[PDB]
């Protein structure tokens, strides 16, 4: 490791696990193209196993990086259009409400309104049906933001049918494998189960629990290298032969919508750099036309949380500069955010 790297990681994250009290953690800087990792504490407080870099931690809402990605893949390959009724894609959803409502708007969660959690009750095929068809919506298509599982989720599953595959299948191939993310799962095989971090919230073991559109929302689980792995291939596409997925990775880094100082892509989030790290409920969105493609002087960043994990990922690309923070423990948001400006800061 470069010095100012090891000075400035023990000298930010350290302070940040012990206020925060979190019992294991893994991060990644990537610095100058590289990536540098570093760990703490341990995957399973009670069997003393410490976290290492092949740990699996939950990535919760950072898998709508995944499927925002996915979803590019598929734009590329002419299966999808982001202006396309999803109705397109769903024909038995045939209530009025939703005439005018796009793959853009549940990409983007903009649709009018979609909560933010799909009710608990709903597993099936139907049941999922039915409370979309029972959906009212709050207000018009594109016109406020309302970030939630239920309109992202919904773009996943639809935007991989006309592969012909599931939706764990299309992410496997197309987005996993091409990547190299050998450790990466939508459901850990039981024989990588050993490596599978176990959640802490107050004190207690913790997983993530299965729900309706989890795969496309917030279940995607992954280590400290993949996740390393996947910041690089976000910064530089360019860097990937594999064409549809070069163009989707772009495509979900695309600015289709602003909200004060964010910009929305497809998963990831965009502000311009340098960024106040003081800059970073329903809002009001313009739409941006053309959408402004991928800005590499951006903060890029996602952050997610399980019951037991609390994970972010942040990337400037013009910079060649990115960092992974991955916990067992959901901690305030705010103090991960804080920790990765303090770091890319220090090393721009
Ligand atoms: P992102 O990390 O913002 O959000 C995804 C996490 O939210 C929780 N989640 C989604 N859906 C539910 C339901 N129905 N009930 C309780 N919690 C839910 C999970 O913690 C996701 O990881």
């Amino acid at each position: 490791h470069p010095q100012q790297i090891n000075d400035i990681v023990h000298r930010t994250i350290t302070p940040l696990i012990e206020q925060q009290k979190i019992p294991g953690m893994a991060v990644a800087v990537i610095y100058q193209g590289k990536p540098y990792y570093f760990t703490w504490g341990y995957a399973d407080i009670a069997k003393k196993q410490p976290v290492t870099q092949q740990t699996l931690f939950e990535l919760g809402s950072v898998s709508k990086t995944f499927t925002g990605v996915l979803g590019g893949d598929a734009i590329a390959r002419g299966e999808i259009k982001l202006s396309d009724p999803a109705t397109k894609y769903w024909p038995e959803l045939t209530a009025k409400q939703w005439n005018g409502i796009t793959l853009l708007h549940l990409a983007t969660y903009t649709a009018g309104g979609l909560p933010l959690q799909v009710p608990d009750e709903v597993k099936s095929s139907s049941d999922l049906l039915r409370f979309y068809q029972n959906w009212q919506p709050a207000w018009a298509p594109g016109t406020q933001r309302l970030y939630a599982n239920s309109s992202i989720g919904l773009f996943g599953a639809l935007a991989v049918k006309p592969s012909g595959l599931s939706f764990e299948q299309a992410m496997q191939t197309r987005v996993f494998q091409p990547l190299k993310l050998n450790h990466t799962w939508i459901n850990v095989p039981p024989p990588e189960e050993k490596n599978y971090a176990w959640g802490y919230r107050e004190g207690k073991a913790v997983h993530v629990s299965p729900g309706a559109l989890d795969a496309e929302a917030y279940g995607v689980k992954s280590t400290i290298e993949d996740m390393a792995r996947w910041v690089r291939s976000n910064m530089n596409p360019r860097d990937i032969n594999d064409k549809t997925l070069q163009q989707g990775i772009q495509l979900a880094q695309s600015r289709y919508w602003q909200t004060g100082d964010m910009y929305q892509g497809l998963g990831w989030e965009m502000l311009d750099w340098p960024v106040n790290p003081d800059s970073i409920a329903a809002h009001p969105v313009k739409a941006i036309t053309p959408p402004t493609p991928a800005v590499r002087a951006s903060w890029v960043h996602k952050t997610g949380a399980t019951g037991g994990f609390g994970s972010y990922v942040a990337f400037i690309p013009e910079k060649e500069l990115g960092i992974v923070m991955l916990a067992n423990k959901n901690y305030p948001n705010p103090a991960r955010v804080a920790a990765a400006w303090q770091i890319l800061n220090a090393l721009q």
